[PDB]
């Protein structure tokens, strides 16, 4: 990977927006099945992310473009909305961090350098 | 009518609209039709592609933010709804990966 104007924007600007916010905590590590009590987790979810792994993907220069990065976060919010009921608590809190992403991806520098 | 939106319809809408997985998305869930009797129970903001088209047509939108919220509430709505083993899980996932790839390349400043 490498270092462009939008990865930057994506680090310094989106992911330190997300990573503050009161409803992030669930979505900072891994989900952990066993510790969270969450049965078949990995058998429903085959990609599991999140935005540690994100986070850190950044900070190595993993990425060779903005779209990569902006997908590993829209797996995180779907594997969400996919694993948990509907009625659950961490469904409204992925929809309203998600909701914030695009805010800010709408933002984002147009070129890639 | 803004330059992002004038992208969000120009590029986003019409890759998706003509995709052939676009058709389960193209109109409101008919759940009578479908045979989804709690679709309007789970489902309290229904979302669709042929609403959002018309929504750029008749320039509904103020801000390209607004119409993206519009697509991201269309996919989300599917992924909550239906079974994770669901074909139609997969379509709306390939479609919004479509529709992401497009928005990181859209215009940076929305200007009227
Ligand atoms: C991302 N998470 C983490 C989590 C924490 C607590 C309860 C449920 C979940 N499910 C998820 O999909
Ligand atoms: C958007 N759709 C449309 C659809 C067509 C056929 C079977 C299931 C669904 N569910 C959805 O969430």
């Amino acid at each position: 990977g490498r270092v462009t104007n939008q990865l930057q924007y994506l680090h310094k600007v989106v992911m330190k927006a997300l990573w503050k916010h009161q409803f992030a905590w669930p979505f900072r590590q891994p989900v952990d099945a066993v510790k969270l009590g969450l049965p078949d987790y990995h058998k429903i979810i085959k990609q599991p992310m999140d935005m540690g792994t994100i986070k850190r993907r950044l900070e190595n220069n993993y990425y060779w473009a903005a779209s990569e990065c902006m997908q590993d976060f829209n797996t995180m919010f779907t594997n969400c909305y996919i694993y948990n009921k509907p009625t659950d608590d961490i469904v409204l809190m992925a929809q309203t961090l998600e909701k914030i992403f695009l805010q800010k991806v709408a933002s984002m520098p147009q070129e890639e350098q």
